[PDB]
């Protein structure tokens, strides 16, 4: 009911993800033109399947080790039942992540970073399933010509994860609320930054849920983890 606490809402969202941004940008930026030589690609490529899958959910894993305290430094977040605060990551974290990896996207080449350096999508040959594999990269792809800003990340994750429609919660109508707030913290910051345009050239709701959930069925069919 203030300007100052919806203002303070937008600083606290965009504080969680300063921290959180497990990759330094500036080091993404800098360290774009250190590149996996094919020389050096080709040694992922003789990896089987059973290898990457194991080092992407290894680092999968560890990415989503940030995801974790980032969903808990959120206003309320803590004042819902363990059930109405496990039935949250579960469905959304993993999205999150896929968010973030645009952050580890040059649009200028198609490569992205993998274990310290930035190699294209033959740097995965060894899987076989490029057209998931392709779809994650022209999703990434969607968010380069949106020339996102940190905030807007932070923003915008943050509403992954703040969804009140994910089943198996209890305290449906406590956790509206607290999604309120966070739509009109979004649009505010989006109002007063004159970047509201993108809110069309959103993805839209149902692409972000159908592109991990296409892929976790093929990640737990062998690490599942
Ligand atoms: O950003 S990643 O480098 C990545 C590379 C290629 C395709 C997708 C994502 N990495 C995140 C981290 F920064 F931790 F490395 C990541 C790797 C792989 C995944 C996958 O879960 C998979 F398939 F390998 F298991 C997928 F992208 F396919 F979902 C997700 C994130």
């Amino acid at each position: 009911a203030s300007l100052t606490e919806i203002e303070h809402l937008v600083q606290s969202v965009c504080k969680s993800y300063r921290e959180t941004c497990q990759l330094r940008l500036e080091d993404l930026l800098r360290q774009r033109s250190n590149i996996f030589s094919r020389e050096e690609v080709t040694g992922y490529q003789r990896k089987s399947m059973w290898e990457m899958w194991e080092r992407c959910a290894h680092h999968l894993t560890e990415a989503i080790q940030y995801v974790v305290e980032f969903a808990k430094r959120l206003s309320g977040f803590m004042e819902l039942c363990q059930n109405d605060q496990i039935v949250l990551l579960k469905a959304g974290a993993m999205e999150v992540v896929l968010v973030r990896m645009c952050r580890a996207y040059n649009a200028d080449n198609r490569t992205v970073f993998f274990e310290g350096k930035y190699g294209g999508m033959e740097l995965f040959r060894a899987l076989g399933c490029s057209e998931l594999i392709s779809s994650i990269f022209d999703f990434s792809h969607s968010l380069s010509a949106l020339h996102f800003s940190e905030d807007e990340i932070a923003l915008y994750t943050a509403l992954v994860l703040i969804n009140a429609h994910r089943p198996g919660l209890q305290e449906k109508r406590k956790v509206e609320q607290l999604q309120y707030n966070l739509e009109l913290a979004f649009h505010h910051h989006l109002c007063k930054t004159h970047r509201q345009s993108i809110l069309a050239k959103l993805p839209p709701k149902g692409k972000l849920r159908s592109l991990c959930s296409q892929h976790v069925e093929r990640l737990q069919i062998f690490q599942h983890l």
